[PDB]
This record gives structure tokens, C-alpha cells and sequence, in this order.
DNA sequence: ATTATGACGCT
DNA sequence: AGCGTCATG
């Protein structure tokens, strides 16, 4: 009772940018703007590889991982834009700057944890603090919450869809207790605005559109996020847990998307994130593990203690590139050649990390995969990086690997090689 | 023949 | 350290 903590001694929101690079393409490009459009990677193979998809196009069925010539079997007009090429691979430099652009505007506001290219998590506990002591008991307008939906609401006593956010919001507001500085629904609601204006701002200053979740903790922010999409904003307050998650398949949470949250289902016979409920911590645990097993425990019931982390920049900066079917390296030329193109991608985006954030990586990792093996990489190998110099970086990455060709001739490579990739790892400040 | 990343856990 | 899992622009 008087002892259970609830999980609301927070405000975190997860901000995502919608269909991101789709959005960066048609600030460039403006004939792609309100139209079905996707991104894709290369262009022989089926017409390349899709990777981001409007809204527009996504109502015809166009999704990411399709080829662009399937897509254009459900979108005639879908229109396309490719990811640029530089030395022979994709190059998502364009991507990357756009998304530094809106991690800075976020910065202004509050800590931020980079959790992607596109998205991240804000800690908004101490600027909610911050704006309810500026506010001295004012009630919140609606006016303040022009895209925010309250998940749940509106319930009780309408034909479209703004209508609906609408009531909702008015069910919210006029249940708010503006009296109480520290009801979390009130400090969710405050976080709220806030967002509303970092998505204003993030929208004024570099013409991106995007969705995002205020909750208690990050898994209930990301889920909330994704609920109203695009454009849109939803608060998941702690009390909607229990309807939120009395259908909500298990997959839908983040992590256990996977082989864990199949087996939370084939073990426990369950299949919606609420019937987590009805188990002991001790039996979770004794399913899953420790750690697992307590996350689980109170995540079913709202809760989750992961932080958001102050981090804005990536923790490593890799280049990989896939050699599939036909196209897999099977000469030691081949391999040089491309391990070199690689370090020189490489050798770039670290030098200007270094200039832009003072820091220098420490140790280069080399992963392959062989022609066969099922797994995303079939070997790790790490050696020392103590030169930004592209011919050093795959000289010593073919170092690390060279004892993987099977080939008894010299110029050969096999089992031919299906993907090369190099990532800097290990950052210290300089 | 989706690809190209990136975070984090396990042992 | 090297491997596996999860996410999925
Ligand atoms: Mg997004
Ligand atoms: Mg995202
Ligand atoms: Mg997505």
C-alpha cells in the first residue's frame, strides 16, 4: 500500500522523428513533399532496397525492408529517392548531419539519450519542476496541447478523429488536480508542453515532423510514441497501464520484440504484456533470469528504472557493407579493395568526429561474414587503433582476418567473403 | 539479395 | 575479448 513504489518519481519523453529519412529527402527536395515516397538503398538489384516510407506511401502498403520494385507494384507513383553512393557503398552522411541538427535542438531543453539516428529519450523531470513553479497553480489550457493525445481517454459519455483527441484531452485537463505539485499526472501533463514546444521548435528550425511519448520511464514513452503517429504526441499516464496492457501483445514492448518475449509466451502460456501480472518475481526470474525476470515483474505493472543516459553522441562509428549471392569476395585483391574503401569511409567520419567532439576511438573492431554461416557476423577480431590513416586501418583489419581464408592458394579467398565491416569503438576524450 | 548501422548483455 | 540479441533508417 503506503510502500508499493509506483514508478512515478519521473517524466521521460521519447521523441522519434517520422519516417526520418524520407523527411530529410523532401526538405531537399520539395516535389517529394505530401507525396508516396520512399528511400532506398542501391538500385540494380530490384530496384533497390527500401529503407523509409511516407505516410502517403505507407497507406498503399509500402514498408522498409521491400524492394523498391515490389513497392511500386502496390504504388504506381510511388516516388523514390536513393541513399547516396561514395566509394562503391551507401553513405548515410546526409542522415547522420540532419540527425545532429535535431539532437541539439533537443539539448536545449532538457539531457538527452541518442537511442538512434532518429530518436531520443529526454529526461524532463527537473524542467517539469522548473515550469510548474513558473506556472504557481495555473490550470493547463488545452490550447497548450494542440497535438497531444491522453491514452485511454476519452472513456465514459465524437465522429472524427481530432474530435475524439480532443474530448480526451478535455476529460484529462478537467480531471487535473493543478493544485498538487508533485501529482505525477499533473508533472506528466507539464512534461507534455514542454514536448509540445521542443516539437514546435524541433519543426520551425529544420522543417521535420515527429511523433513522441511522455511517460513515467523510457519503455512506456517509446510505446507511447508509437501510438498516435505521425505528427502527434501521447501521454501514457500511469493509471492507463492496466487497460493499455490488457491487450497489448508482448512483442510490442521494446526488447522483447525477439526470441525472450516468444518464450515469455510459450512458457507462461500468456500472450498480452498485463497477464505478466499474475506471476511471482521469484517464478519470472526462475524463467528468465534475474535480471530479466525483475524487469519484468515491474515493467507489466508500469515500471522501469533504466536511466535516461546523457548521451547525444553515437558510442561507435562503423562502416559495413554486404557482398550477397553472387557478389562475395572471393579474391585477396577483392578483399583488400574493399577493406580499403571501407577504411577510407571510415577515416573520414572520424576525423571529423574528432574535430566536432574532441574525442578520439581507441580500438577497431573487424567483423566478416562467410559464405554459409547464417549469423550477422561470423568472426570479431579487435586490434589497436592509434592512427585516423585509411591504409593502416585495412592493412591491420586484413591482419586480424587473413587466417580466415581457407584457400591453400595465395590469391584466393574462401569461403568467400559476404560482408566486411569496420567499427571504432573505445572513444577517450582529446 | 533487404542493407547499414548501433546499443547492450553474456560469459 | 568475442559472441549473441534487439532494434529497424
Ligand atoms: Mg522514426
Ligand atoms: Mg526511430
Ligand atoms: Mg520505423
Amino acid at each position: 500500500g503506503p510502500h508499493m513504489a509506483t514508478g512515478q518519481d519521473r517524466v521521460v519523453a521519447l521523441v522519434d522523428m517520422d519516417c526520418f529519412f524520407v523527411q530529410v529527402e523532401q526538405r531537399q527536395n520539395p516535389h517529394l513533399r505530401n507525396k508516396p515516397c520512399a528511400v532506398v538503398q542501391y538500385k540494380s538489384w530490384k530496384g533497390g532496397g527500401i529503407i523509409a516510407v511516407s505516410y502517403e506511401a505507407r497507406a498503399f502498403g509500402v514498408t522498409r525492408s521491400m524492394w523498391a520494385d515490389d513497392a511500386k507494384k502496390l504504388c504506381p507513383d510511388l516516388l523514390l529517392a536513393q541513399v547516396r553512393e561514395s566509394r562503391g557503398k551507401a553513405n548515410l552522411t546526409k542522415y547522420r548531419e540532419a540527425s545532429v541538427e535535431v539532437m541539439e535542438i533537443m539539448s536545449r531543453f532538457a539531457v538527452i539519450e541518442r537511442a538512434s539516428i532518429d530518436e531520443a529519450y529526454v529526461d524532463l523531470t527537473s524542467a517539469v519542476q522548473e515550469r510548474l513553479q513558473k506556472l504557481q497553480g495555473q490550470p493547463i489550457s488545452a490550447d497548450l496541447l494542440p497535438s497531444t493525445y491522453i491514452e485511454g481517454l476519452p472513456q465514459g459519455p465524437t465522429v472524427q478523429k481530432e474530435g475524439m483527441r480532443k474530448q480526451g484531452l478535455f476529460q484529462w485537463l478537467d480531471s487535473l488536480q493543478i493544485d498538487n505539485l508533485t501529482s505525477p499526472d499533473l508533472q506528466l501533463t507539464v512534461g507534455a508542453v514542454i514536448v509540445e514546444e521542443m516539437r514546435a521548435a524541433i519543426e520551425r528550425e529544420t522543417g521535420f515532423q515527429c511523433s513522441a511519448g511522455i511517460s513515467h520511464n523510457k519503455v512506456l514513452a517509446k510505446l507511447a510514441c508509437g501510438l498516435n503517429k505521425p505528427n502527434r504526441q501521447t501521454l501514457v499516464s500511469h493509471g492507463s497501464v492496466p487497460q493499455l496492457f490488457s491487450q497489448m501483445p508482448i512483442r510490442k514492448i521494446r526488447s522483447l520484440g525477439g526470441k525472450l518475449g516468444a518464450s515469455v509466451i510459450e512458457i507462461l502460456g500468456i500472450e498480452y504484456m498485463g497477464e505478466l501480472t499474475q506471476f511471482t518475481e521469484s517464478q519470472l526470474q526462475s524463467h528468465f533470469g534475474e535480471k530479466n525476470g525483475s524487469w519484468l515483474y515491474a515493467m507489466c505493472r508500469g515500471i522501469e528504472h533504466d536511466p535516461v543516459k546523457p548521451r547525444q553522441l553515437p558510442k561507435t562509428i562503423g562502416c559495413s557493407k554486404n557482398f550477397p549471392g553472387k557478389t562475395a569476395l572471393a579474391t585477396r585483391e577483392q578483399v583488400q579493395w574493399w577493406l580499403l574503401q571501407l577504411a577510407q569511409e571510415l577515416e573520414e567520419r572520424l576525423t571529423k568526429d574528432r574535430n566536432d567532439n574532441d574525442r578520439v576511438a581507441t580500438q577497431l573492431v573487424v567483423s566478416i561474414r562467410v559464405q554459409g554461416d547464417k549469423r550477422l557476423s561470423s568472426l570479431r577480431r579487435c586490434c589497436a587503433l592509434t592512427r585516423y590513416d585509411a591504409h593502416k586501418m585495412s592493412h591491420d583489419a586484413f591482419t586480424v582476418i587473413k587466417n580466415c581464408n581457407t584457400s591453400g592458394i595465395q590469391t584466393e579467398w574462401s569461403p568467400p567473403l559476404t560482408m566486411l565491416f569496420l567499427c571504432a569503438t573505445k572513444f577517450s576524450a582529446s
